């Protein structure tokens, strides 16, 4: 599914992430964006021959089940393609763990490259949450 900006802002709070372990609301919107510009259909082809599903862009390697992407840990035990889902549901039960894998957020490279050290919250603003 297409989206915009604040058609997506509150459906995240529902799962429970503002400041989850720290992590507050301002810092999420920004990254997704980064990884598939509102867009939950989009993938990418990584050199270590891993793709990256959903509008995260979730890694094969560690996490998911795709089958092609040979010897990767199963920790979520999921189809790759649940990442992909219309309904958001099925993602965020599984990035939550990612972020209590101790690197936090230091795990995608576009909001640390891209998102540390901004206005995290002016992302959120003339909204209603």
């Amino acid at each position: 599914k297409v989206f915009g900006r604040c058609e997506l802002a509150a459906a995240m709070k529902r799962h429970g992430l503002d400041n989850y372990r720290g992590y507050s609301l301002g810092n999420w919107v920004c990254a997704a964006k980064f990884e598939s510009n509102f867009n939950t259909q989009a993938t990418n082809r990584n050199t270590d021959g891993s793709t990256d599903y959903g509008i995260l862009q979730i890694n094969s390697r560690w996490w998911c089940n795709d089958g092609r992407t040979p010897g990767s840990r199963n920790l979520c035990n999921i189809p790759c393609s649940a990442l992909l889902s219309s309904d958001i549901t099925a993602s965020v039960n599984c990035a939550k763990k990612i972020v209590s894998d101790g690197n936090g957020m230091n795990a995608w490279v576009a909001w640390r490259n891209r998102c540390k050290g901004t206005d995290v919250q002016a992302w959120i603003r003339g909204c209603r949450l």
